[PDB]
């Protein structure tokens, strides 16, 4: 009801699913921070090992790729991974820039329990006086961690969890993180 099905090929070109054997452990996007996969720390580092990247039924295995940066802070919860560029093209994944979030962004969020079985939510996203923090109303589920907060203007942030469970959700503002927190 709060969700619409999404046919493979109709999700954004940046969106990628993160698999651990049969299990989708979360989502991510291709972006620039150099060029990278951005997902949640708990998807990439605190779940069962990532073994593959999936997009629309297409699959590529995960090899010993470098984790450029990560934070296991509940409030940041990010992992920035250097995926060889051929893997991105094998999947047909196109980059998308991290745009600056605002007081109110209209957002779509995508997730599912398999690469080819995707659905979409809609909500709004808002910045905090705690600059690293976003809160949003996009309906998500278990396994939707690392999924980008897409606006018409672009990816404003990354979904990581809850603010209050089922009332208000939580993102990390990766724009602020990349500009003020991360060291080159």
């Amino acid at each position: 009801s709060f969700y619409s099905p999404v046919k493979a090929g109709d999700e954004p070109a940046s969106l990628v699913a993160i698999k651990s054997g049969p299990t989708t452990i979360g989502f991510g996007c291709r972006t620039k921070i150099e060029d990278c996969l951005l997902t949640a720390h708990h998807v990439w580092c605190n779940s069962m090992r990532p073994t593959g990247l999936a997009k629309a039924g297409k699959q590529v295995s995960v090899e010993d790729w470098e984790i450029s940066m990560s934070s296991s802070d509940k409030m940041l919860d990010f992992a920035i991974v250097r995926v060889p560029t051929h893997v991105w093209s094998k999947l047909g994944v196109k980059s998308t820039p991290l745009v600056c979030p605002s007081s109110k962004d209209v957002i779509t969020c995508y997730g599912g329990s398999s690469s080819d079985c995707l659905m979409s939510g809609v909500g709004s996203s808002s910045t905090s006086e705690f600059t690293w923090k976003l809160t949003h109303t996009c309906p998500t589920a278990a396994g939707w961690s690392g999924t980008p907060l897409y606006s018409s203007r672009g990816v404003v942030g990354m979904h990581v969890g809850f603010e209050e469970i089922g009332k208000l959700n939580r993102g990390v503002n990766m724009f602020y993180v990349a500009n003020y927190l991360l060291r080159s």
